[PDB]
């Protein structure tokens, strides 16, 4: 004969995306509990009950049986509001219900990686709801109830504590450009039997990720088979050397050193260039020199180290720090890389040009958006975020905005142009980007794969106005090439299309625009 105090669930907070659509709630949901002692008086209830709860009639006796000492125990956890009234409803002796809360994810895998989850207890494990699990969580409360000798309930007496809900939290996504960004790097990975992939897209004057999505990724709410691997969010936790979509950097470096302008051509025959034991290869040999443009069309490792070792590494190094390679996104994602920007005293030739090319450093993809972003935006650099901004936040002027001009007018020729990347042309629109291939690094030895490889391609859109970045990363594509151009060219060429539509920006390039876009 006594008062227990039992705990008031507290609503978890409302994760949506930038236009209110649910992303994480806590629904309402119930438990039944039973008090076996209450339950030993009424025994020819127990088979309708047993029916009721979908339990085999000799199972449910044992239990309640071999708990018959105990004045608690679980019948059921998480029942419809609706099925658990219904058992209440046969009004059986000992058997109570307690509503509580269950974290649901509409959209499922779909926002898996940037969502996350709570565990068993309700706090964040994964992703947004570990990083916001404070605002997110909320305070449940307490109340006293009166027990008899054997246990039953008779009174309710006093709530003690009141549960206060936790906050509603907009990210930045877009679900829609989520839904489609989601979908289709899925087909691309299937299409290309690829192992895993990211593919993130940044709105370049807000600094808002819309979109970031990987392959593999899970169902939130059904984690039975949960394997480690489909848990991460590559597009943040992973890193990767950007090889040569790195160079509109390099030539951001070129043209802002003086030294270097659009109409000079550097020769690169045969499209080898030793330097000590070490030698830069093109894969592209076809021409045996090329103005600034030719080498981002050709993608010239060789043109750009040629560069590089004019201008020097120290000019490259400062444009990639500048537009946020390496550097800290200050976005908090739980599990979230920095990258890598060497800095050695002394720059040796091989280091100067592998970096200038894009190896030796390591970015991630939302690294490589922003730094996009930046040249997208005219130079200038905003301040990543995952959260909805209502103001556009000020930027840093990290490339000129003559420089920034004339690197988009080239990277727009790598997608246009005669011998460039056209499987990453967007229906109606100009797009400007850059592809890229990288092999992938020795699993147990330095140096690297002989045959597995990166797909990249960054890019942004319209050419007239950008809008938004986009980054398309597929890792050990095997069934139709592994050529940056033309494993993540048409991925980007897709969801480009659809995104731009989707936020109803106007069309750039209606000499190839689509069926209703020539109406309106
Ligand atoms: C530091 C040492 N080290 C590390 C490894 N390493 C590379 O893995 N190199 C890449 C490479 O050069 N890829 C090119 C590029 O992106 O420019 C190609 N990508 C195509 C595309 O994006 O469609 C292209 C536009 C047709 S050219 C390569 C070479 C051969 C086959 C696949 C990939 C080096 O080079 C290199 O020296
Ligand atoms: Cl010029």
């Amino acid at each position: 004969r006594s008062v227990r105090h039992i705990a008031i669930p507290a609503h978890r907070g409302l994760i949506t995306d930038r236009n209110g659509e649910p992303l994480a709630v806590s629904t309402p949901v119930t438990t039944l509990w039973a008090n076996p002692k209450e339950l030993m008086t009424a025994k020819e209830r127990w088979p309708q009950l047993a029916a009721a709860l979908g339990q085999d009639t000799k199972l449910f006796a044992d239990r309640i049986e071999q708990n018959a000492e105990r004045e608690f125990i679980y019948l059921v956890r998480g029942l419809t509001p609706e099925q658990g009234e219904g058992v209440i409803a046969l009004k059986v002796p000992g058997v109570y219900s307690i509503e509580e809360f269950r974290r649901f994810y509409p959209a499922g895998e779909v926002v898996a990686h940037a969502v996350g989850f709570t565990d068993v207890d309700d706090r964040g494990r994964e992703g947004i709801e570990l990083a916001f699990d404070e605002w997110l969580a909320g305070v449940p409360g307490k109340r006293q109830v009166l027990k008899d000798r054997r246990g039953r309930v008779i009174k309710d007496v006093q709530v003690t504590k009141n549960a206060k809900p936790g906050k509603t939290l907009a990210l930045s996504i877009d679900l829609r450009l989520q839904y489609l960004a989601h979908r289709e790097l899925r087909n691309a990975l299937l299409e290309n039997g690829a192992k895993a992939g990211s593919l993130v897209i940044m709105d370049v004057k807000t600094g808002e990720i819309l979109a970031m999505t990987n392959q593999p990724t899970y169902n939130p709410n059904n984690r039975r088979n949960l394997q480690p691997a489909a848990m991460r969010n590559r597009a943040m936790i992973d890193v990767f050397e950007p090889g040569s979509t790195v160079k509109p950097f390099s030539m951001s470096a070129a043209l802002a050193s003086g030294r270097w302008k659009p109409s000079d051509i550097v020769d690169v025959y045969p499209g080898t260039l030793q330097i000590g034991r070490y030698t830069i290869r093109d894969v592209s040999r076809n021409s045996r020199q090329l103005d600034l443009t030719g080498i981002l069309i050709k993608s010239s490792n060789v043109g750009i180290s040629k560069i590089a070792f004019d201008i020097g590494a120290e000019s490259i190094y400062s444009v990639m720090q500048q537009v946020g390679l390496g550097q800290d996104t200050g976005l908090g994602f739980p599990g979230e890389r920095v990258g890598n920007l060497p800095n050695h005293r002394k720059w040796p030739k091989a280091e100067t040009a592998t970096l200038a090319y894009g190896y030796g450093l390591s970015v991630t993809a939302i690294q490589l958006a922003h730094a996009y972003a930046a040249l997208a935006n005219d130079g200038k650099s905003v301040p990543l975020s995952m959260t909805r901004v209502d103001r556009v936040p000020d930027g840093v002027q990290v490339i000129s905005p003559e420089v920034a001009s004339t690197v988009q007018g080239m990277l727009q020729q790598v997608v246009e142009a005669q011998g460039g990347v056209f499987r990453a042309q967007v229906p109606g629109y100009h797009a400007a980007g850059k592809s890229g291939t990288a092999r992938k690094v020795s699993v147990g030895t330095k140096g690297y794969r002989e045959n597995a490889y990166r797909s990249l391609f960054a890019g942004f859109a319209p050419a007239t106005d950008p809008r938004i970045a986009m980054v398309v990363v597929i890792d050990e594509p095997s069934k139709a090439g592994y050529f940056g151009g033309l494993v993540s060219a048409p991925v980007f060429s897709k969801v480009m299309a659809g995104a731009l539509r989707l936020m109803n920006v106007p069309p750039d390039n209606l000499p190839t625009a689509t069926e209703q876009q020539q109406v309106n």
